[PDB]
């Protein structure tokens, strides 16, 4: 599923990400835009052999099991394929644990390099929230 911007904003708010760990909704929408272009099916291989999955490009070295990332963890206790669903529940629940793990939203490379320190409020402009 390719979410609309305000569509994804509304789904993220419903699942409790607006101001989760202090990060306003626009941060999460901006992160998803540059991680996945709002595409729940997005996957990308990393040089270390891990893969990033879904709307928030959650990585198989730490967070989910894809059966092909040796010596990895599965800290969200979930198959990585669950992160590709049109329903973002699994991705949001896993994202909550990631952003709680010490480094905040810096865990998302695209957020650090493209959203952090910008006017992220613009990402929810016009949305009926
Ligand atoms: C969205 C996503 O999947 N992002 C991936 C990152 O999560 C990952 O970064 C590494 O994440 C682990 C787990 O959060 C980091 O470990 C934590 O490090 C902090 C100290 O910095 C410590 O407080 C935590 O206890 C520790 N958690 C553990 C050990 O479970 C680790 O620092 C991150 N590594 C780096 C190089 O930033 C990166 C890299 O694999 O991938 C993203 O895609
Ligand atoms: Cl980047």
């Amino acid at each position: 599923k390719v979410f609309g911007r305000c569509e994804l904003a509304a789904a993220m708010k419903r699942h409790g990400l607006d101001n989760y760990r202090g990060y306003s909704l626009g941060n999460w929408v901006c992160a998803a835009k540059f991680e996945s272009n709002f595409n729940t099916q997005a996957t990308n291989r990393n040089t270390d052999g891990s893969t990033d999955y879904g709307i928030l490009q959650i990585n198989s070295r730490w967070w989910c099991n894809d059966g092909r990332t040796p010596g990895s963890r599965n800290l969200c206790n979930i198959p990585c394929s669950a992160l590709l669903s049109s329903d973002i529940t699994a991705s949001v629940n896993c994202a909550k644990k990631i952003v709680s793990d010490g480094n905040g939203m810096n865990a998302w490379v695209a957020w650090r390099n493209r959203c952090k320190g910008t006017d992220v409020q613009a990402w929810i402009r016009g949305c009926r929230l």
